[PDB]
């Protein structure tokens, strides 16, 4: 007999994240997984991938270039970060 | 015999994200699997991919140039952050 | 015999996200899945994905540019963040 | 017998993040695993990945440049770092 | 008979990270792991990897050229680190 109690009993508004998991019992392969339950993801490239079974197989003349450049700006505040009873400000 | 409780009892107004999971038992290939139940994704690229079986066999030439680039702004408070009883602002 | 129970008292008016799941029991291929069930996306490309078999097969002269840039501006408060008593504001 | 307590009793409004898993019982192959459930990814890239079976196999003629540059700026405070009773701001 | 208990009773608003894992019982290949549970990842570079069998097999001339360079900051307060009644700032 499995038996699980989480946050049974709860008085006075905190501020929670909560996962849970309870279990019992070809260029890529994935089988009975969990992923990115809680996951963020900021400015991430992927320029090439799984392109297939024989490509480029004969005389092939390729130029890869790949520039990752100019003005980008990112600004955060309380990322995955609950908070009670507190101030978050962002100011320009 | 499998017993669960999550926040069975709860008075006072909490701030929360619940994500709970009760399990009981060419080219991609996925099989029975729980992806991104709570995920963000900003400024996400992705440039060739599974282009396919036999691409580009014979006598190929190609020129792939990747400019990323250009004044772009993010700003966010409180991703995935539950709060309670707080501030947040955001000024410009 | 499987008993879950989730939040099963409350009083005081909580903000809750909730998300549940009970079970019992070819470019690409996908089966028996759940996939985003809280997904937040933004400024998310892709350019060239499954072409197809065969693409591309002989004498291919291809040119690929990909230009990303230009004034963008992304501003949010409280993403996939519930709150309770609180105050939110985005002034400009 | 398996029985399990987390945070049972609770009062006076904490912040918490909770990940809690309980069990009991071809380039790339992966199998019954759990990955990034509390992850963040910022400015991640990846250029060449799985391309497949026998590419550039016969008289290739490639050049890769990957130049990586560019002002980019990243400003974040409390990354997953929850706070209660606190004061969090970021001031430009 | 397994046993658990952890943060069993708890009062006057702590600020927590929990993980808890409560286990009982080709060019890559992994099964049955945990990996990620809290993970940051910030400016992290990935060129080739798993290109496949046979590439570049006969003949190949290849020049593989890395540059990474440019004006890039980072700048983060509170990185995995919960805190309480405490104070946190980024000032530019």
């Amino acid at each position: 007999p499995l038996m699980v109690k989480v946050l049974d009993a709860v008085r006075g508004s905190p501020a929670i994240n909560v996962a849970m998991h309870v279990f019992r019992k070809g260029l890529t392969t994935e089988e009975e997984f969990v992923e990115g339950i809680y996951k963020v993801e900021i400015d991430t490239k992927s320029y090439w991938k799984a392109l297939g079974i024989s490509p480029f197989h004969e005389h092939a003349e390729v130029v890869f270039t790949a520039n990752d450049s100019g003005p980008r700006r990112y600004t955060i505040a309380a990322l995955l970060s609950p908070y009670s009873y507190s101030t978050t400000a962002v100011v320009t």
